[PDB]
């Protein structure tokens, strides 16, 4: 079934995609296209991939893009996590150590969330009779424990049904999405609701492929973070919550040591009063340590197309 | 910049996509996914592809799918032609020789076109004052020249502006698309208009990438064919027209020896009368030779998602 060897493949790819060039070429795009096409052709030879199979793959990719699910698929196949594995190894080779660990962004960030100093309430109260109240708090410091005032703590997470605002058009705009600037003591406090883990859209393209792979499409409960500050490396991270069925079986492979938090229960009447609440709530501490930006440091910032509102 | 070797990549891909499987798996889909992901990860290592670059690639693929242009991109990068190169080599190894050569289908077939016996007029006459009339005719035979009656000759082509019906919603439904069944003499005749070659949509995703590659997105003038008959191998082919600027510079690499036709000019008053026309016209002969279906023969039919109306 081998109709072409790699030499013959490379010659064909060059004839079609390089020899045909006239005028200015983007050299990087040319390099990447030539490599990926040659690899695709060689996989077609090695696995004897039939035209009907190739068309099914392209039809799948078309459907995935129309469903806006390619970011989700990048998470599920483990490509998004792989990019973090690479970034961690690049940082190790730079001698950059310390700092809260990174993990995946996911595909559901939205720019433009309400900003406040030191404290934000993240939810609109529309689920107050059906989900636990959660307070999250932490201090943002450098690697030696010195507080950072004015650090930008961006948080987003799912509602009691595992759905995110903007994508779920039934929620109010920016529900469960906030930017909190750390106060004079380096502190942030978020008053919110307990996120639940969630699956992929069950009739969607990502779950369709996971089904063929015998795989589930679930993530454990988590809260996403961007943390940034002048003079420090930007951090993309999350915490997961101890106790979740899928904690160490995340379909997007994002859970890490250092990023698992325990939700404590507060039933004490005095403490409840102090928080201006009326019922028991859950409490999570999540401190963040940022690494100073050095001339030698690889960038920790990632350009990516992101929703805005 | 090499953070992982292929052994480490393969182990990671297995951990994420295979070890996580529970219950029935589609073994072929699993095999192909594992191979393509491992290859993608290795290309990322070898070329030190940055997260921002990966996200740009996925955003491009998303945009391409939303624009319904991935079939067009398959043609332009030469993947569609490569599939034919493979099919030709498989046929050679089977000892299948003879027959009109195959070439690419393109992405613009529509099922459901008007059917008639022996003769069809393909155009609605809406361009009669701005484009040349073309008569196409041919005989469909086996490899020894014996006529085949009742062969299904499916033809589609572009209008005077290089646009195809169904996709160009300004044209009448099925304009320049017909199915003609060969008559008792194995003959088909199509009365139509001269197609013009065309480019990719200039603001679309395919041309955007071709621009980065320094490449044009043009095809020479051509008419597409499916030819099928009981007992014979289905044929996907075209003819191109001698004289076209892009005849041997097709951005989708479809031109072949054996598939170039010369448009003859008919100015003779007697012949014009015979055809029931009033002006000179162009004439193309395109005969088709079909190969008998043998038990040993690979399939020449391709399952593919196709428009219908
Ligand atoms: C670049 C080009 C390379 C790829 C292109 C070339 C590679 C060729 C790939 C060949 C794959 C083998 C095909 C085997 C035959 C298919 C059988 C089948 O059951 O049909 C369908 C399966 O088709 C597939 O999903 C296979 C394609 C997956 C390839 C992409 C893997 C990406 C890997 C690496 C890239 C990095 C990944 C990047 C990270 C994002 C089942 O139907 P469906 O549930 O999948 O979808 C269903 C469905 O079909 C329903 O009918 C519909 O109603 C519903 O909505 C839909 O969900
Ligand atoms: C499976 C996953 C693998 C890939 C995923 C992983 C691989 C990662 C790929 C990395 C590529 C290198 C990126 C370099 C930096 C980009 C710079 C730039 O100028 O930005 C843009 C270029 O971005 C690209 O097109 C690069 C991605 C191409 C990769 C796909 C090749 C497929 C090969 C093989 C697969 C078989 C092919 C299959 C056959 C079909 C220029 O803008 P634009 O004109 O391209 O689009 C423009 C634009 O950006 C405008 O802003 C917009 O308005 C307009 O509409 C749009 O058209
Ligand atoms: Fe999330
Ligand atoms: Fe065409």
């Amino acid at each position: 079934h081998h109709h072409h060897n790699r030499q013959q493949i490379d010659a064909l790819v060059k004839q079609m995609n390089v020899d045909t060039a006239k005028g200015p070429v983007d050299e990087r795009i040319q390099q990447v296209v030539v490599r990926l096409l040659g690899d695709l052709f060689q996989a077609i030879e090695d696995l004897d991939i039939q035209p009907s199979e190739v068309w099914k793959g392209l039809e799948y990719l078309t459907d995935a893009g129309q469903a806006n699910e390619l970011g989700l698929l990048a998470g599920g196949l483990g490509l998004e996590h792989y990019l973090d594995l690479r970034a961690d190894e690049a940082d190790a080779k730079a001698g950059i150590t310390g700092g809260t660990p990174r993990t995946i962004e996911g595909p559901l960030y939205v720019a433009g969330a309400p900003e406040s100093v030191g404290f934000a309430r993240m939810d609109d109260g529309s689920e107050s009779d059906k989900v636990d109240t959660l307070i999250i708090e932490g201090t943002v410091t450098d690697t030696e424990g010195n507080i950072i005032e004015g650090a930008k703590v961006e948080v987003w997470h799912a509602n009691s049904l595992g759905n995110y605002s903007f994508f779920d058009k039934s929620q109010s705009d920016f529900n469960l999405r906030r930017t909190i600037l750390t106060d004079v003591n380096g502190k942030y406090v978020a008053l919110t609701t307990m996120p639940v883990g969630y699956g992929c859209p069950p009739e969607g393209t990502t779950q369709a492929l996971l089904n063929k792979l015998g795989r589930h499409g679930n993530r454990p409960s988590h809260v996403h973070y961007f943390v940034s500050a002048p003079g420090y490396r930007k951090l993309t991270t999350q915490f997961n919550i101890e106790g979740d069925e899928y904690l160490w079986d995340d379909f997007a492979f994002a859970t890490r040591d250092g990023l698992v938090a325990t939700a404590t229960d507060v039933t004490d009447e005095a403490e409840i009063a102090r928080r201006e609440l009326d019922k028991p709530f859950k409490h999570i501490t999540f401190n963040v340590e940022l690494v100073k930006e050095a001339e030698a440091a690889p960038s920790s910032e990632v350009e990516r197309r992101r929703a805005s509102a």
